[PDB]
């Protein structure tokens, strides 16, 4: 499982849109799938 | 009489909320009542 992201939290406080309150918004984003297939084996429960 | 407050009138102007305008948005927090009863007499016009 290869795992791609920024290491970081991008913050961002919003004192207009909600007017009397500050409404941050923060947002992390990353991403990621399995990269080698013969790696991971599973376990199924049925027959 | 006892008078709370933050001496201080706090400014936010947001030309973001409503583009073509400003929408200046100014406050300040006060609060206050009695703080000694006998301190304070009354003057009723009835009896």
């Amino acid at each position: 499982y290869t795992i791609a992201e920024r290491p970081d939290l991008r913050v961002l406080r919003d004192p207009f849109s909600a007017k009397p309150h500050v409404l941050f918004y923060a947002s992390k984003r990353v991403g990621g799938d399995v990269s080698d297939f013969a790696a991971i084996k599973l376990l199924k429960f049925a027959a």
